[PDB]
């Protein structure tokens, strides 16, 4: 059996109002030696205020067992590690895996609206673009509103390396052509560490 | 005791003749006391004897890596052949075995749309021009840019996105000086896909 350590989601960490969670998963368990036990160290010192959630059967008859921390936002941002230890009769050794949020000096998205394609007014439904480029580290979090609401036919493609060491990516909004015709005004937002409230939006029309 | 990775064609070795594809099966952690290995290749299970395998080179941590090369048929990849590489070892309980092909599915044709820079990002010295490629399946592609004919090399792309319908889309970013823009200068996107006409497709991009 081997150990997976995971940081928590990007938008946890950067509202309040969510839970951030470290979650330490194990899997190959075998039901022979189905007993694991956890422990979770925060920057050195032992912490207690962990759970453990309900085990499942893989489809290969290992178990898969798992544990999630709950932490502080501003421990994850300050850059406290994270390590969690797993201690098993078919393990030889306590396994252990530290995890913290990437170095460095955090750098704000820059966010462009870009407005479909002339070559794309030729089908039913047409592609809005949100740029965001120049962020440092790459936990971020993207979604579309329109008129204050949701707007949930999107997919943002994952954040690439660019050759200054900043992050990018883009979000792409799929609407009816129709919508985009009358003239109804969409809102890309984004939620990064570095912004002012960790927060920002653009908007973006026919003209 | 021995591990078997096996690797497939790049995008572009399977869509132009000129290019030669290759399916390379590497066997790495061999030991110094049972040394030996034999190599069997498969096309749809039927065996073929046509590849190139190497001597064994021993690595730095005292195992043995070795590798077998198999030309493949341009076609025969795109008609979605199954490449089977079997690895047999003296210590192995049994032999090795592992295949690649294609991603199954019908294939798609991208979409390909160039998108000029926000009114946003004209304040500044550089500036991005994007290519979207969208609708494409499956997933295997190549993007890069020029202008004049020449390479344009300060692009990134993203990688494949699945979006919502099952097909694939991706942006490419190619950052130019704002000047070479307003002067007019004239960038393309090229694209290569199974499911192009001729596997290439080109769009230009200008003031
Ligand atoms: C002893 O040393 C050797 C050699 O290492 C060399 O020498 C030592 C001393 C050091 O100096 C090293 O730095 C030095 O490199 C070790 O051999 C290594 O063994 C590891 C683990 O066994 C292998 O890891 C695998 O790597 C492949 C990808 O490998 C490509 O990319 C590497 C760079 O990232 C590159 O180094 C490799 O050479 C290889 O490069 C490609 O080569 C092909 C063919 O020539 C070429 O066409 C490509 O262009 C080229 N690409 C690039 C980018 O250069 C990786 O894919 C493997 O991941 C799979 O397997 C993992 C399980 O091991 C799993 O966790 C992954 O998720 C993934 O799992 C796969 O997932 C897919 C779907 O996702 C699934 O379909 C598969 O079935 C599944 N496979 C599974 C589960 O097995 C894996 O990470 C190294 O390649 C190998 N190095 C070399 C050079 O061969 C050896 O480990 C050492 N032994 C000891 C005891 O220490
Ligand atoms: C029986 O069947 C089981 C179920 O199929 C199977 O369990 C699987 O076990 C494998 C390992 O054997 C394990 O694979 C690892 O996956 C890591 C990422 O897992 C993510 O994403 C996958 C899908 O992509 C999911 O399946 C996982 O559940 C997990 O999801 C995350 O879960 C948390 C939980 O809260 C969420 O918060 C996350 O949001 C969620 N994310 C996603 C995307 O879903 C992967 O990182 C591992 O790779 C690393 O270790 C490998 C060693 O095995 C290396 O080969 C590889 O290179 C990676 O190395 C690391 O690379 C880093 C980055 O480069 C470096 O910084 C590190 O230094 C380096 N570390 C190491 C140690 O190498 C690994 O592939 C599956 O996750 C797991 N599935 C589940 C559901 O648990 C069993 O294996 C089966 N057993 C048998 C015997 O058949």
């Amino acid at each position: 059996p081997s150990v997976f350590l995971f940081p928590p989601k990007p938008k946890d960490t950067l509202m309040d109002s969510r839970t951030p969670e470290v979650t330490c998963v194990v899997v190959d368990v075998s039901h022979e030696d189905p007993e694991v036990k956890f422990n979770w160290y925060v920057d050195g010192v032992e912490v207690h205020n962990a759970k453990t959630k309900p085990r499942e059967e893989q489809y290969n008859s290992t178990y898969r067992v798992v544990s999630v921390l709950t932490v502080l936002h501003q421990d994850w941002l300050n850059g406290k590690e994270y390590k969690c230890k797993v201690s098993n009769k078919a393990l030889p050794a306590p396994i252990e895996k530290t995890i913290s949020k990437a170095k460095g000096q955090p750098r704000e998205p820059q966010v462009y609206t870009l407005p479909p394609s002339r070559e794309e007014m030729t089908k039913n439904q047409v592609s809005l673009s949100c740029a965001v480029k120049g962020f440092y580290a790459s936990d971020i979090a993207v979604e579309w509103e329109s008129n204050g609401q949701p707007e949930n036919n999107y997919k943002t493609t994952p954040p690439v390396l660019d050759s200054d060491g900043s992050f990018f990516l883009v979000s792409k909004l799929t609407v009816d052509k129709s919508r985009w015709q009358q003239g109804n005004v969409f809102s890309c937002s984004v939620m990064h560490e570095a912004l002012h409230n960790h927060y920002t939006q653009k908007s973006l029309s026919l003209s």
